[PDB]
């Protein structure tokens, strides 16, 4: 019997099988779907639509729960189209009339509902490429009876032939022959060209099915058209649909005059074209795409430095160039000799003519150049070096008045704000940045708005303050600044949204000479306006790198710094050309795969501390990738403060990690089902690891989930002690308990156990995703309902948060029932409970099941997580998952 009825938008379920009792597996799991956003609610059933039924099916933290519904076999299904008249007659339609079995090719007829098939009374399932498919001659078929004509022909041609081509479908012979494109996104190719004594980049836009004559019709024509009718060799006619984005991105391209990228303003656009386009091409061309290819084309636009190397009584005729490389991976410089003035000279003309175009960009015998950094004053000192040159020839922080009475702050907060300041005393001379990569939750938010009001009040005069961090985090700066301090005398400009479009420039307004240099995104004057800080996003500072910096700036804060860890990114490139008096550098993990992104976070706070990054990788990377490590820390010591949380632990009262828990015994049927697993592993071996490694796990936490035999329901230690220690909970203390737990399966179980044991369902959440979504109020409400009730309960929640914000302090017990294969993950989700509100001690448990003589998964998961949390307490450590190769102790026993 099917639980679900099947209809026009996918499938439904009752609101009413919560309350029945023998389907308590489903409803749980119709309830986490609902929770995860796979089904809509409509007053009177869930509706699982066939997209968010196909996306499921994908799912793979689902797929073990998928049998509880139990949706038809997709049946392999190919269509063949069929198409009547010309694209230019009004009466052109296309239809699907022939379904045939993928091997047999077997023409099949069968009733529709939905996605869902009927064939001999069984119903199948259609392909998410076949669905798709239907769908877009569907809708060709609706729009043609409600506005007949060319365009909703070829629009929709368009839309049926790329679904049929993912569909792997058949067309007759006028279809075979016609061809529409509509791209969405472009692929820019890069390569280094020779044509005179100076390299030239050739500049190349793709498609992802481009007619093989589209790029010659392309640079004939004097112009981007909104189409194109290139004609093909086998007398097929293609035509090609530009939007208006893409045609946007083409008219930059097609401006550059022969698509060969010479001068500042060609190769700046070739640096960042997202500032000379906006924020609409980050869709059309993706920046990781765009970095991929000027890495392939081998365009690094490299740091440069001059030194005179003085003669006995400080004569000079001579002169070196250095580029040090901007790259992912250090590579050896490249060194030119100026030997003679006129050289040095021409160089310096090159250098102008980038100045003079007020671009970040120049070149030099092939090589490109950074000039973001080239300050002015650099400049002049290249001048007067010519100029030479050529003559010769012939503590207690400082509280800001600002802060609300009722906020008081710690005393590691105040050590933090006073060597913040401190620092800051020092900055234009001494000190470039600076970096925080203290734990989260000890409150860098706060820390970092006191010195930032304490700067704007002692410095009203000063250009505002910066601040970096994803969106979200950006709601959270400004919700924090508006709790902690009084903001009548702080104005504050986000620069996100639709408070950025307000300050943008229409296309159309863009004065002359900038529109000239191919700039098509820009900000007013006076975006700004009265703001002290504004508050952006990486990709703003990726997308308006231009107008940001063009204007000076105070303080700049990148908040999760890990964004600008990679040297090489657009967005490294945005944070560290925008000027700043200090830049403060704040993640938790400085080093999250090498020290080379230690290197950048420092390159951007202190320029030149840890020298270039080809000496520094050969100095510090290459060798240990402790001396060296011990060096690099009273390095970069001065500039870096770090506060953990066990150093801090005087005002987070007491985290009790509870041993007991940490010594369970596998029940016998469970111990034969782990060695039975061991031994069919290697047995198929020998005739991959992490299915193994997964039912091991799903056999130490619950044992009736791998087989649901009457043996397994009542023999798991860990559900034995769960049961246990929640009544000890309700019986002594009535205290709050978070079981965390990412399988779906163990959670529906777990959710069960608890409600046979305690007559209340616990409530199960899998998807904190970001805010301000009804989704995530729905989320928030659960858990506003879970901590408001007095008394014991528990909630069950799974250890993934894609951002903070999410909180649990009413509860004081964290047992992990599964545990993650990261420490810092891990330490994240016990994080929830352990903050700075939390007022009871917190009890987190890590149930592991232990045997006398094998060395079970969890056994094994236990010290590999407690040797890399280790690790971890070290900053320059880099710190990832866990691997198999980490598990390879339990093959042996």
């Amino acid at each position: 019997k099917n639980q679900y009825q099947v209809e026009e938008n996918g499938l439904s379920f009752p609101l009413s099988l919560v309350d029945d009792s023998q389907l308590w597996a489903l409803a749980s799991w119709l309830e986490q779907l609902a929770e995860e956003d796979y089904l809509i609610s409509l007053t009177d059933r869930w509706l699982l639509s066939w997209e968010a039924l196909y996306r499921l099916l994908e799912d793979e933290e689902h797929a073990s729960s998928l049998p509880l519904i139990g949706v038809p076999d997709i049946l392999p299904l190919r269509a063949s189209l069929s198409s009547r008249g010309a694209l230019s007659d009004s009466d052109f339609r296309v239809w699907i009339a022939e379904w045939a079995t993928f091997p047999a090719r077997k023409p099949i007829r069968f009733s529709r509902t939905g996605a869902i098939l009927t064939h001999d009374n069984q119903q199948y399932l259609l392909s998410r490429e076949n669905w798709a498919l239907l769908q877009a001659t569907e809708q060709l078929s609706a729009q043609q009876i409600q506005t007949p004509g060319e365009t909703t022909n070829q629009l929709g041609w368009a839309a049926i032939r790329k679904c049929a081509k993912l569909a792997a479908a058949k067309f007759d012979d006028y279809l075979e022959k016609t061809h529409v494109i509509k791209p969405t996104s472009l692929s820019l190719r890069l390569r280094k060209a020779t044509v005179a004594d100076t390299a030239v980049i050739e500049i190349e836009p793709h498609f992802e099915d481009q007619p093989a004559n589209w790029l010659g019709s392309f640079d004939k024509n004097l112009q981007v058209h909104d189409s194109y009718r290139i004609p093909g060799e086998n007398g097929e006619l293609s035509h090609v649909i530009i939007p208006p984005e893409v045609k946007e991105v083409l008219n930059s391209i097609h401006s550059i005059p022969g698509r060969r990228v010479a001068g500042s303003e060609a190769l700046s656009f070739v640096r960042n074209p997202y500032t000379f386009l906006g924020e609409d091409a980050a869709s059309v061309i993706a920046p990781e795409e765009h970095e991929q290819a000027l890495f392939d084309a081998r365009i690094f636009f490299h740091h440069f430095r001059l030194i005179p190397q003085l003669n006995t009584e400080n004569k000079i005729t001579e002169v070196t160039l250095i580029l040090e490389p901007v790259s992912p991976v250090p590579q050896p410089e490249i060194t030119f000799v100026f030997s003679a003035p006129w050289e040095l000279d021409k160089f310096i003309q090159q250098l102008g003519i980038s100045v003079a175009a007020q671009m970040p960009a120049g070149s030099w015998q092939g090589y490109e150049l950074e000039l973001s950094q080239f300050t002015e004053q650099q400049w002049h000192d290249c001048q007067a070096l010519l100029t030479r040159w050529q003559q010769e020839i012939e503590a207690e922080p400082e509280i800001p008045l600002s802060l609300k009475e009722h906020i008081r702050l710690k005393d590691h907060q105040r050590e933090g704000v006073a060597w913040l300041q401190q620092l800051f005393l020092r900055s234009p001379e001494e000190t470039a940045g600076c970096l925080l990569a203290d734990d989260m939750g000890l409150g860098k938010t706060l820390q970092i708005l006191s010195f930032l009001v304490w700067f704007i009040e002692k410095f009203p005069q000063e250009p505002p303050n910066l601040i970096v961090a994803p969106v979200s985090l950006l709601d959270n700066w400004e919700r924090e600044l508006n709790n902690f301090f009084y903001t009548a005398g702080i104005p504050v400009l986000k620069l996100y949204g639709e408070t950025i479009k307000a300050v943008k420039y229409p296309k159309q307004a863009i004065p002359a000479h900038l529109q000239s240099k191919g700039i098509k995104n820009l900000l007013k004057p006076g975006w700004q306006g009265e703001a002290k800080i504004i508050l952006t996003t990486y990709e703003t500072l990726r997308d308006q790198e231009f107008s940001l910096a063009r204007q000076p700036w105070s303080i700049m804060v990148c908040d999760e710094a890990q964004k600008i860890k990679n040297p090489a990114a657009l967005i490294t490139h945005a944070a560290n050309a925008v000027q700043a008096r200090f830049k403060v550098a704040c993640t938790g993990t400085p080093v999250e795969n090498t020290l080379v992104d230690l290197w950048s976070l420092f390159d951007f706070a202190q320029p030149g501390l840890l020298g270039a990054l080809n000496e520094f990788g050969k100095q510090y990377v290459r060798p240990i990738e402790t001396e060296r490590l011990e060096s690099l820390r009273a390095l970069i010591e001065p500039q870096t403060l770090r506060r953990t949380k066990e150093e801090v632990a005087r005002d987070l009262p007491q985290k009790i990690e509870v041993e007991s828990c940490k010594q369970l015994t596998l029940s016998g049927v469970q111990k034969q089902l782990y060695l039975s697993s061991v031994a069919n592993w290697q047995q198929q071996q020998a005739l991959g690891m992490l299915g193994l490694l997964h039912r091991l796990k799903l056999i130490c936490a619950h044992p009736a989930i791998v087989n649901p035999e009457p043996r397994f329901r009542d023999n798991s230690p860990k559900l034995n002690w769960l049961l246990k220690i929640l009544a000890e909970i309700k019986h002594t203390s009535k205290d709050k308990v978070i079981i965390f737990t990412e399988l779906r399966d163990l959670q529906r179980e777990l959710q069960h156990a608890i409600h046979q044991n305690f007559g209340f369902r616990p409530v199960i959440i899998n998807g904190d995703s970001s805010t301000k979504s009804q989704s995530q109020n729905s989320r928030q409400r659960l858990i506003d309902d879970f901590q408001a009730q007095p008394g014991f309960g528990v909630i069950i929640l799974s250890t993934v948060a894609v951002g903070f914000g999410v909180n649990v302090q009413k509860a004081n017990h964290v047992i992990h029932f599964t545990r993650c294969w990261n420490p810092a993950k891990e330490d994240q989700a016990t994080d929830r409970a352990y903050r700075i509100g939390q007022t009871k001690n917190v009890y987190v448990y890590y149930p592991t099941v232990r045997d006398t003589e094998i060395t079970t998964f969890e056994e094994t998961l236990d010290d590999l997580l407690q040797r890399r949390r280790a690790l971890a307490r070290d900053m320059l450590c880099a710190t990832p998952d866990l691997n198999c190769a980490d598990f390879e102790t339990i093959l042996k026993g």
